[PDB]
């Protein structure tokens, strides 16, 4: 029944039992141990070879990060992080996503401006996800330089992107190699809110292009990559004879806001044959339906392959709706997508 062992590492004694009460109320997992710092952790991590590890990271004395990043240096495993939304709770939250956590849950302090089951479920799936992931594609692994040259393409061009579980990393591997000469690129990574806009900044840091979060109204322009704010549908728009960014409000598709499906949906219609689209790393549908009618309407698509995903889910079901040009391993992506789009149409 609840075959997922998990131990979970929080200082609070109350945090440490709400986490306990919670996983334990879910059938398919159970709670191990838990442990209130990185040292007791490590001694019952060894003890009772649990299969997921919650990290809370705000902790004063030597945190979660120093830890978990030996953690995943010296035998890996699974590992869901637990924010507190607020400024540090990112960019920490961020760290520890870009050193190996699978994913993070958000409870602001406490499950204080916010409710309990919401809560719950959102620890539920998120250890399932965890629990299913592929550890490897989070083995160390040098970006590339890959692609880096060369000159403007019509302002028509543009690249679409969705994400979801590990699309944090996966989406540096795609950008971080692109030159500034490179076609707009759009992109919708399912993320809570604020976070993203972190997401952003660090993108923007560690790529030559600009990085940042969308905004209603903005201009789509070359040398750029916009990033869709969380619990806010983003979607490519027309005004005049130039795209713009489009923010809205919309029911969540694939139970998701920001929506994957929304945003290729959108670019069909209004870039066509003139986009490439990428599936890559995640759980779920969000992607498929939206990225066919990408093909359809004339774009080359690339789907992540499965031994580069930490979940395969996506690219898996844009595959099987015969929406995907080619696979492509996480590592050729931004050479292929660069490649795709500078070749022809502008003719």
């Amino acid at each position: 029944m609840s075959k997922i062992r998990v131990l979970s590492v929080d200082d609070s004694a109350l945090m440490r039992q709400i986490m306990t009460e919670i996983i334990n109320s879910h059938s398919d997992m159970e709670m191990v141990a838990t442990a209130p710092d990185p040292l007791v952790a490590r001694d019952l991590i060894k003890k009772f070879n649990p299969d997921v590890l919650t990290l809370d990271v705000e902790m004063p004395r030597m945190d979660g990060l120093d830890f978990l990043e030996k953690l995943m240096r010296l035998r890996p495993m699974p590992v869901v992080m637990v924010s507190s939304l607020t400024g540090k709770g990112s960019e920490v939250t961020l760290r520890a996503l870009e050193l190996g956590a699978i994913d993070f849950v958000t409870k602001p302090q406490l499950g204080i401006r916010e409710g309990m089951l919401a809560y719950s479920e959102m620890i539920a799936e998120k250890v399932r996800t965890a629990a299913r992931a592929r550890i490897a594609a989070h083995k160390p692994m040098a970006a590339p330089t890959t692609l880096k040259a060369g000159p403007l393409l019509s302002s028509e061009k543009l690249i679409a992107i969705g994400a979801s579980t590990g699309g944090t990393e996966a989406i540096r591997h795609v950008l971080q190699p692109l030159p500034l000469s490179s076609p707009a690129v759009i992109i919708t990574q399912h993320m809570p809110p604020g976070f993203t806009r972190s997401f952003a900044e660090r993108l923007n840091k560690l790529c030559q292009i600009s990085v940042k979060e969308a905004e209603d109204g903005e201009r789509v322009l070359p040398g750029h990559a916009y990033i869709a704010p969380g619990d806010k549908h983003m979607e490519l728009a027309r005004s005049g004879a130039n795209y713009q960014i489009k923010i809205h409000d919309g029911p969540p598709v694939n139970r998701h806001r920001p929506s994957v499906d929304v945003l290729f949906h959108s670019v069909a219609k209004h870039a066509g044959r003139n986009a490439v689209g990428v599936i890559l790393t995640g759980m779920g549908n969000d992607g498929a339906a939206g990225m066919l009618a990408m093909y359809q309407a004339g774009a080359w698509t690339i789907a992540q392959n499965e031994a580069s995903c930490v979940v395969f889910g996506m690219p898996r079901e844009a595959i099987n709706m015969g929406g995907v040009s080619e696979v492509v391993d996480l590592s050729q992506v931004s050479q292929q997508m660069l490649a795709k789009i500078s070749a022809g149409q502008a003719i």
